[PDB]
């Protein structure tokens, strides 16, 4: 892995980079993002810097200085694009920075693209519903859970993850305690349904904004196809023509399996991994 | 600012960076923490943290502690500590899964110096609000993957509900569940004192919260006294007809709650009492 600092350095090989007082390791406190290098370009940064600036605005860190930023996504993309044309797997850590100082953590990473993620766009998984612990009205009743920020504090998320993996499932997605359709803990949910209209959660849920899914949604109202916001039941995703668990990195991953019902595949499936290529490249 | 220990035992130099980019705690906060207080030359209760740390890390799926090292590794930090000043010490264990593909995960001890709102505290006592959390009564059993009862590294939603509430000039908070429960607080465990006669109580510890070690030495040295400990099922009801509301931790050893929502609560002479019963816990292991 590569990593780059917005200070400018370019980081030493097997040197260490954070202090033992970084409230990123000590509390898990600050944001992040992650993005996919791919065809010597990191895509839909803009839209990334802007969920980035919303969850630092959630998290009552200082506005993030966009201009370094991007100075610091370039170099690390570049020198990821220079040694391979392989994909690469894009990170901003922007954390609190340590106890008592006066200056947040912010730096780059660029690492290889999992073997899993491979598998998941070209197979998909299998995913389990697991409840969330929230109530879909949570979200509004109670802000100070700041459901909506795209934090550092991913502990539950991979606790969730090694626990559907034990039971042979490769994702989870998460439901409310009153049974709506929430999020997975790495990735927005979309629905195919027929009049082929598409569909996802509604934001004020306790979830986050999907970046992906939302220029999906660009790119297939361009398309022809009917996208909206809806509160969806367990119901629906069984009745649906597809589901998908839509991220940055992993981009599409059907679910052909979920909860032990095997689920058919539908035309739509093959488009809908088309369109989800076109909507990474659609800021080009 | 802060002295580092490594399990191996060696002392890190005071500035320089010690964990990669790619740690698992710092990119994912994934991993499990415990919070000692450094007190007249040595950690307070060693053993019961060391024993809930082991707790978390089977909960977070973590390699069992080499708990020899870790033993070792606190004494290191604590005579570093009280040779360097007679003043309490705040000594934390890290215990991360390490970097993202490799084989051994990250682990040292820091002492720092206490931060001044617990002076604070401990003598004036604190305000504080009651929030909803979101979880049931019965969320710790029925739900293990949300791993509630696990001390981890991600703290973020913890800091976030003490600044909306600070914002609201509030002090601290008392987390209420959906069906209307007293659960916790964000980095504390609470304790009230009532009537059956002066009874110390706490929440059911088979809810979906973390168990207190000094909560726990309390309520041996409390009983030792005389007085009446049970988990009990606490409505916010019950907390305005107490007699104290005490926010208790590892570090801010207790807080009273002096005002509630806005509504001052009144003080009675087993506040005063508590003060020195937490005292006397501490230490009942030395």
């Amino acid at each position: 892995a590569m990593v780059v600092t917005l200070d400018g350095e370019i980081l030493q090989p097997g040197m260490p980079l954070l202090h033992a007082d970084d409230l990123a390791a000590v509390r898990g406190d600050g944001v992040f993002e992650t993005l996919l290098v791919r065809d010597g370009r990191a895509c839909l940064v803009e839209a990334h810097l802007q969920r980035l600036t919303q969850s630092a605005r959630l998290m009552d860190l200082p506005e993030p200085d966009l201009p370094r930023w991007r100075r610091a996504v370039e170099v690390a993309t570049q020198r990821w694009v220079a040694s391979t044309a392989d994909e690469g797997a894009l990170r901003l850590i922007y954390s609190r920075g340590r106890e008592g100082g006066s200056a947040p953590t912010a730096y780059v990473m660029v690492s290889p693209v999992p073997a899993r993620v491979i598998g998941a766009r070209r197979d998909g998984v299998s995913a389990i519903t697991l409840d969330r612990g929230l109530p879909a009205d949570g979200g509004d009743a109670m802000p100070w859970l700041i459901a909506s920020a795209k934090t550092l504090s991913y502990a539950v998320n991979m606790a969730v993850l090694r626990h559907a993996a034990r039971q042979g499932a490769g994702d989870v997605i998460f439901v409310s305690t009153d049974g709506y359709v929430l999020e997975g803990p790495r990735s927005t949910v979309v629905i195919a349904t027929d009049g082929p209209c598409l569909l996802t959660p509604p934001p004020w849920y306790p979830i986050l904004r999907g970046t992906t899914q939302q220029a999906l949604f660009e790119v297939a109202r361009a398309k022809g196809y009917d996208c909206d916001y809806r509160a969806l039941r367990v119901a629906d995703l069984f009745d649906s023509q597809g589901i998908w668990l839509v991220s940055s990195m992993t981009l599409a991953a059907r679910v052909h399996t979920l909860d032990g019902r095997r689920l058919p595949r539908t035309p739509i499936a093959e488009v809908f991994a088309e369109l989800v290529d076109a909507a990474i490249v659609s800021d080009r």
